[PDB]
């Protein structure tokens, strides 16, 4: 059983591409690579495939990294190609060819091939049962043809697979498998509950807050260059709670001798007191020189009772979804999460014994961008009451004109700063800061520098994630109303407040807020994180 070597050339409209396509054949088995992978040049991951020609069983090897290979398997991918005949014939390379044709996806594939050589192959799967294909044309424009065939000693790829495992699997873990293999999967949570329990307690891989409301771990961040992108992914449904819930995705910073780690460890208390002249108290909102406040990755509201009441709230015309996803770009925050091990958590405020379930992972991708270019962050204030269920006071402290206010201290000037914030209205009522709009103010160096009304009018569009939302006598749901900054079921964006360039020394950033007056028991207040971004410049001696 003669082994030849066929080697290919790509070509569009008539100009030459390369890394050139191979197939190794016999009358046993053939292989089919390139350049690249034969000479084990070629970058993760990277396929192989190989037909067995006595039972024409195809398999797909794919090399996931220096260690692992996948590969699946099929007896039938030949059997099931369709190609008419036609009456052209010639040569190429001095062998007698035949042209046959096939439609793929729409797309018209024409094949050349021989069987002088009493051996089957070809530079991709198509016609690869009807001899040794030669040339494909694919549209009439991109073409692949062998440059040479040559005579060979043996097909002997145990080089290439010299060294790794190789493990069968189904055809869509396969392609699973080397999706995944492109970028970093950061496991932080997998089916975990968040719920309102005395009996809620920390292992020692979870530690848990709040009465089971927050739940934190420890997990190991690779260094990430300048360039790569970061993506952190929740996912959320019911177990029990019927309501639309304030959430976090959040990192504890610990640069500096206290930080909002030592409220959840110690107890509130520990937390530096923040008080603006309206007579109340409040913990851990701010920086001081002493103290970080947590910043919040992703800031999520829960639908109303996703999974948990879909079978038990039946309305004619809503098929309610299963569960809640929520991914948000975190490429900006690089610099505080990487090569650090750094303490992640969820909290999701409830005083439910059942509660919920969540998922939660972080992606870093191998990009080179060049739009998000800070390599500073700072957290300077966080007014989000994440040990709600743990003493720390709701953020009501808007009824003064101060509202919150921070000093910090740049070492070095900061170019193209801005205030990376997230603020959201509440109040649960109609004349609640839930449901009405209110222009928030930033001011830097007590000079205004932005104002907005963050308002959300999209709401109606998820009504499907949220069956157990309350249904009104004017015929809307709670679920699509109009909200300042939120919708029950999604993420509320950051806005990125531009600041200018700054200059090394002291600063100020202030927020204001007219927040609403209370009606009995219930308060308005404003959930609001601020975190400050900009580039510091380099120091550097002159070299070419
Ligand atoms: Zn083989
Ligand atoms: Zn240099």
């Amino acid at each position: 059983a003669q082994t030849y070597e066929i080697t290919y050339q790509n070509s569009f409209e008539g100009k030459i591409n390369q890394n050139h396509i191979i197939s190794i054949t016999n009358s046993d088995k053939t292989l089919l690579f390139n350049e690249k992978i034969k000479n084990k040049k070629a970058d993760f991951p990277f396929e192989v495939n190989e037909i067995n020609r006595k039972n024409n069983e195809v398999s797909q090897f794919a090399f996931l990294n220096n260690n692992e290979i996948v590969k699946t398997s099929d007896n039938t991918i030949l059997a099931k190609q369709e190609f008419k005949p036609t009456s052209e014939t010639g040569k190429i390379l001095g062998y007698n060819v035949k042209k046959a044709v096939t439609s793929v996806n729409s797309n018209t594939i024409e094949v050349w091939y021989t069987n002088d050589l009493k051996v089957k192959g070809g530079p991709s799967i198509l016609g690869q049962d009807l001899g040794l294909v030669l040339k494909t044309v694919r549209n009439g424009s991109s073409v692949v043809e062998a440059t040479s065939v040559k005579k060979i000693k043996a097909l002997d790829d145990q080089s290439l697979f010299n060294g790794k495992n190789i493990t069968e699997k189904d055809a869509l873990t396969y392609k699973d498998m080397i999706w995944k293999s492109r970028f970093i999967t950061i496991p932080v949570f997998e089916n975990e509950t968040i719920n309102f329990s005395d009996a809620s307690k920390s292992d020692q891989v979870i530690q848990r807050f709040g009465n089971g409301t927050i739940i934190l771990k420890k997990v190991k961040i690779p260094e990430i260059k300048q360039g790569n992108t970061i993506f952190v992914e929740l996912k959320q449904k019911s177990n029990g709670d019927a309501y639309d819930r304030t959430g976090d995705v959040f990192i504890i910073p610990q640069e500096r001798a206290i930080s909002y780690y030592t409220g959840l460890t110690q107890g509130v208390k520990s937390l530096p007191v923040y008080q603006n002249g309206n007579g109340k108290s409040y913990q851990g909102v701010a920086l001081t020189p002493d103290y970080l406040p947590f910043i919040e990755l992703m800031r999520f509201f829960t639908p109303f009772g996703i999974g948990h009441f879909n079978e038990k709230i039946q309305l004619k015309g809503k098929n309610w979804h299963n569960n809640t996803p929520y991914r948000q770009d975190i490429t900006e925050l690089r610099p505080q999460l990487s090569g650090k091990e750094i303490l992640i958590g969820a909290f999701i405020g409830n005083y439910d014994k059942g509660g919920h379930q969540i998922s939660l992972e972080l992606s870093i991708h191998p990009d080179q961008q060049k739009i998000v270019n800070n390599n500073f962050v700072l957290p300077v204030f966080n007014t989000t009451n994440v040990m709600e269920m743990a003493g720390q006071d709701y953020p009501t402290m808007f009824n003064s004109d101060k509202g919150v206010e921070v000093d910090f201290i740049l070492t070095k000037d900061l170019k193209n700063a801005q205030l990376r914030y997230i603020t959201t209205g509440h109040g649960g009522w109609g004349a609640g800061d839930e449901f009405v709009p209110k222009e928030n103010s930033i001011y830097l160096d007590g000079k205004l520098a932005h104002a907005f009304t963050p308002w959300r009018t999209d709401c109606g569009s998820y009504r499907l994630f949220n069956p157990a939302s309350g249904n009104f006598e004017d015929g809307l749901s709670s679920s699509d109303l109009s909200r300042s900054n939120w919708c029950p079921g999604t993420i509320t964006n950051p806005v990125y407040i531009n600041l200018g360039n700054l200059n090394a020394g002291k600063h100020t950033i202030q927020v204001k807020i007219p927040q609403g007056a209370p009606e009995g028991s219930s308060q308005s207040f404003w959930n609001v994180s601020g975190v400050l971004l900009g580039q510091e410049h380099h120091h550097h001696h002159h070299h070419h």
